[PDB]
Parts: structure tokens; sequence; C-alpha cells
């Protein structure tokens, strides 16, 4: 939440593949303008990737970090 | 251009005033599956901030920087 400075991540591209916690960090969550029917993450590689909108192993890094900030 | 991992940036929110070179450093321009009637940019204030779809100040940051990638 701040200004209008922030790009509404979209999340269009999804990874067939998932990725473990040891290979993730983040996990935003999109916003509202995009159809976001999945959630985008920050790999320990700087490579941001996304998951679907239910995936199982997007709920387990969502339901401890969704938002602890 | 990479494999499927980039979140779509979109520009719902555009700033009412604009920015000149001197507090801006990128650009970028969206992309498909969202309309952009702007663009990105990158202060030095590690602000990102969008523009018009045709700003008289933007087309100056644009006509030598859209893509020197």
């Amino acid at each position: 939440s701040l200004a209008a400075d922030t790009p509404t991540a979209c999340c269009f591209s999804y990874t067939s593949r998932q990725i473990p916690q040891n290979f993730i960090a983040a996990y935003f969550e999109t916003s509202s303008q995009c159809s976001k029917p999945g959630v985008i993450f920050l790999t320990k590689r700087s490579r941001q990737v996304c998951a679907d909108p239910s995936e199982e192993w997007v709920q387990k890094y969502v339901s401890d970090l969704e938002l602890s900030a």
C-alpha cells in the first residue's frame, strides 16, 4: 500500500514444475486489475515464478507467509 | 524474452505529476495481456511509476531508451 508506484504483478506465465520452500523465499499474490489465477515467488535464484491459483505447494508457503509484513 | 517468469507489468495507476530524466532511470513498456495505455519507470527513488500512453515527457525517455538492451 503506497502511492501509485507498483506494477500490478500479473501471473500470465505459470511454471509447469513447482518449487519447494528450499527453492523459494517470497510468494507475493498479484492484485486486482489483473486476472490472478496464481501467485508469484522469489526463488533463491532471483527467478520470480508463478503458480496455479490453488497449488498444493503454494498453500504451504502462503499458509504461513501470505503477508507477514 | 525468457521462460514464463515475468509479471505482465500493467499500468493501472498513472501518476498525475510527471518525472524528468533526472528523476527517472528506466521506462519499460508493459506488454500484451494487460491494457497498457501508459509506461512504467524506475525513478532513482526505487519508486516505479506509470505514465500516459503518449506523455510529452515519456516520448523523450523512450525516444532514446525504449529498449537499448
